[PDB]
């Protein structure tokens, strides 16, 4: 087990896309697109790994931290089978892929990846132009820049105010645990003295009356920072704790929850910036497309109040696959081995055994992969036809091994709560 980043090499692009077309590129609403085509050499075995690093500018989910689950293992997609597994360690800005049994049963590996993946606000406090943003497959660096625009606060007279959804977690359907969401809101971020400000944070808009979004003592939890004189806010609401001064023990009697999933602070005056932290439940709903609306209202006297908020929307038996390999049998034995490779246009016929009704169908591709979908629990058999003229069929269930013999031109196999690709089929050619 060993890493092999120098016997990969890759064809990677890392593109910016301007996902709003606002012409501006901010954190929040773009995204960068990662693929690349990976050749691994035939030296490769099963347990040795390589990596994909990336940069401190990037990060591998959104507003979602469950979202790492779409960047997992790399599939063969002809085949159904898992090339490498992906342990991701987020600390370490690392993703580290194992190569399986994959690499020491075919040669000529090639592995595709195509992942979304996003800007990390962390080290882009204010607007930069050229911010770096870089991947590396293997030992290979793919770098693309971006320059970083973000919106101005909103403003009304002396009163300031941003907000931003900084991670959302939604179990739409979910009765036992909708999910929660976090909103961070700046409060005088222009730095201004303000007299009686208060702060009105509501899961409310006249708009949206089937809103998920809640707001209760019992499912909030607010935290409060001043922030110190000439401190920069992140203007991609990343906020670091530790840089500001927790005082939330000082909204005692300031602090009163009202109708409509609303929360009043009373900040009275003030002369330095504050941030809110909102984390809150969302409320369960029926719904598949329910949407998520949060507003916050700061007011002071002599000022017009500004109001800002943000909005979001959400979404709400098993089947499997059987297959996967005919192959040329070079040496009889019945066993897939190494340097055996895979026989095209063969013809695959599934059955349910129970009741001989057909199922599915397929003709072998060049690689000799085969996959029949949608299969619920179930016996089924499976046909193999049309093998090429002069060849003949190898001894079944050599080996001890039903993952890597060969089944024969009939038999049948049980789909139980997973894929199914140990139907395969070993054919020769005899010279003599
Ligand atoms: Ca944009
Ligand atoms: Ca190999
Ligand atoms: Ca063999
Ligand atoms: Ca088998
Ligand atoms: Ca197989």
């Amino acid at each position: 087990s060993k890493n092999v980043n120098d016997l990969i090499t890759s064809n990677t692009t890392l593109t910016v896309v301007d996902a709003d077309n606002s012409k501006t590129i901010v954190p929040a609403q773009d995204y960068l697109s990662l693929k690349s085509q990976i050749t691994v050499d035939d030296k490769v075995k099963s347990g040795d790994y390589f990596t994909i690093k990336y940069s401190d500018t990037v990060q591998v989910y959104g507003l979602n931290p469950e979202d790492i689950k779409n960047i997992g293992d790399i599939k063969d997609p002809n085949n159904g089978e898992t090339i490498a597994t992906a342990k991701h360690d987020t600390a370490n800005n690392l993703i580290t892929y194992t190569f399986t049994d994959y690499v020491d049963r075919f040669n000529s590996v090639k592995m595709g990846i195509n992942y979304s993946i996003y800007m990390d606000a962390d080290t882009i406090p204010v607007d930069k132009k050229d911010v770096p943003f870089s991947v590396t497959i293997g030992n290979q660096i793919t770098t693309t820049t971006a320059d970083i625009t973000y919106p101005a606060y909103k403003e009304a007279d002396n009163n300031s105010i941003g907000s931003a959804f900084t991670e959302t977690v939604s179990h739409v359907g979910n009765v036992e645990d909708p999910g929660y969401y976090n909103q961070v809101v700046y409060v005088n971020p222009m730095d201004k003295d303000l007299k009686g400000a208060k702060l009105k944070v509501e899961a409310y808009h006249p708009k949206y009356p089937t809103n998920i979004g809640q707001i209760n003592q019992n499912v909030t939890n607010i935290k409060i920072y001043r922030v110190p004189e000439g401190y920069t806010l992140n203007k991609g609401y990343d906020v670091n704790t530790n840089d500001l001064v927790d005082v939330t023990d000082e909204f005692k009697n300031k602090m009163t929850y009202g109708s409509n999933q609303s929360v009043n602070l009373d900040f009275g005056d003030i002369t330095s910036a504050y941030v809110v932290m909102v984390n809150t439940k969302f409320q369960y709903t029926n719904s598949e497309s329910p949407t998520l609306v949060q507003m916050a209202t700061l007011s002071s006297t002599g000022n017009k109040s500004v109001s800002t908020g943000n909005a979001l929307g959400f979404t709400n038996q098993e089947v499997y696959k059987i297959g996967n390999y005919v192959w040329e049998d070079t040496n009889k034995n019945g066993v897939q081995e190494l340097g055996e490779k895979g026989v095209g246009n063969v013809t695959v016929t599934v059955f349910d055994n129970n009741t001989n009704t057909k199922v599915g169908e397929a003709v072998t591709k060049e690689d000799g992969s085969y996959l029949i979908p949608n299969l619920p629990n179930g016996d089924y058999r499976v046909e193999f036809s049309n093998l090429p003229k002069g060849y003949e069929v190898t001894p079944s269930k050599q080996g001890n091994n039903e993952e890597l013999d060969s089944n024969g031109l009939s038999s049948v196999i049980t789909v139980n709560g997973k894929d199914n690709l140990s139907a395969d089929l070993g054919i020769y050619k005899p010279k003599y």
